[PDB]
């Protein structure tokens, strides 16, 4: 299909298996950052690539176990990588649950060295949720890397979601933000979505908004816009543009660039109705409008999964360069995918 600038493997099944993927651009590094779960959900490992332009391809580095990021007797998940180009901080946020009431916990480990080695775990549960943990069974961050925003505190948020205990039912998942102004020392939890969202990612446009798409049990991903920094999202609804596979759904994952043309967002996901199968890339000139979003364009045949983007900057060819990560052949394999606008929407550069 689509001919792409690299198509790699990074993770591969054999010792122990690999999934939920994590990626991470160091712009001033000219590196990435590929997190995932090592499960024998055990540890979190990461491999660190080095991207060159001449030859069109990145270099990647042996792989590595996160060791800072775990708790005791606890299993690790949901790798969400974030970096502070304020400070050039690292911040690799992950959940910690033990081998109907919540015992799951938030962590954060950072680095400053671009994550070639990292701090002790910050154990942000009790501060970050308070009360309403009680009022909870589990919730999550990412999976997938998170955001900075471009406003007076250069604030921080972390895509997340509850299982809402509010009935004689299940309970209910709902979406939200973790905001901190204060470079990752404080942590709020803004305000909730529709109800029944899940794994989500947050990308901020153009005044300035937060948009967030989330997985849905439905047949169609939920869209949430904010206007005030995350702390709220008015707006809600299906996108019936972007299929959801049968079971409940599946991640995808959503960044901004700038418009060759003010952002533009790509967005990766599976293609198939009823299935994890031809893992699409669409795009969206006109985000957040939901009905601004393109038709997808086939990045990878066959089985796909979990996936997470990456502005990587501009492309050998002009265009805006990108960085993939997805789970590939049945769980199989993780693959690193790169390739630019032009390549995958030739009517649109
Ligand atoms: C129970 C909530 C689910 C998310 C919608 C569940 N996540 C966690 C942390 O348990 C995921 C889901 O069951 C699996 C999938 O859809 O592929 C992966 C799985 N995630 C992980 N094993 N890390």
């Amino acid at each position: 299909s689509l001919p792409v600038l690299q198509k790699e493997s990074v993770f591969q099944s054999g010792a122990h298996a690999y999934r939920i993927p994590a990626l991470l651009y160091l712009p001033g590094q000219q590196s990435l950052l590929a997190f995932a779960e090592q499960r024998a959900a055990e540890l979190i490992v990461l491999r660190r690539g080095d991207y060159d332009a001449p030859t069109h391809q990145v270099q990647w580095q042996a792989q590595e176990v996160v060791a800072q990021a775990r708790l005791d007797g606890h299993r690790s998940m949901n790798p969400c990588p974030l970096y502070d180009a304020q400070t050039g901080t690292l911040f690799l946020f992950f959940i910690a649950i033990p081998g109907r009431a919540n015992v799951t916990r938030l962590c954060q480990v950072t680095s400053t060295d671009h994550g070639r080695t990292w701090s002790s775990p910050r154990d942000l549960t009790d501060a970050a949720i308070g009360p309403a943990y009680r009022e909870w069974s589990t919730f999550a961050v990412g999976p997938g890397h998170c955001l900075q925003l471009n406003d007076r505190a250069r604030s921080l948020v972390v895509p997340a979601y509850a299982y809402r205990k509010l009935h004689i039912q299940r309970p209910i998942p709902s979406a939200f933000c973790f905001l901190s102004h204060d470079h990752g020392r404080t942590w709020a939890r803004g305000h909730f979505v529709a109800q029944d969202t899940l794994e989500c990612q947050v990308a901020e446009v153009e005044q300035r908004v937060v948009t967030l798409n989330a997985r849905s049990h439905l047949r169609a991903r939920v869209q949430a816009q904010s206007t005030n920094d995350g702390l709220d999202f008015q707006e809600s609804q299906l996108v019936k543009k972007l299929v959801e596979p049968p079971p409940q759904g599946c991640q995808g994952s959503v960044i901004s660039f700038p418009s060759p043309r003010a952002q533009w967002l790509l967005y990766t996901h599976p293609t198939h109705s009823w299935q994890r199968a031809d893992l699409g890339a669409y795009l969206n000139p006109r985000p957040p409008a939901p009905e601004a979003w393109s038709e997808p364009v086939l990045l990878a045949k066959g089985s796909c999964a979990y996936s997470d983007l990456q502005s990587m900057g501009t492309g050998p060819d002009g265009s805006p360069l990108f960085g993939c990560l997805y789970e590939a052949n049945d769980y199989e394999e993780i693959v690193f995918l790169m390739f630019t606008l032009k390549q995958a929407f030739p009517a649109e550069y």
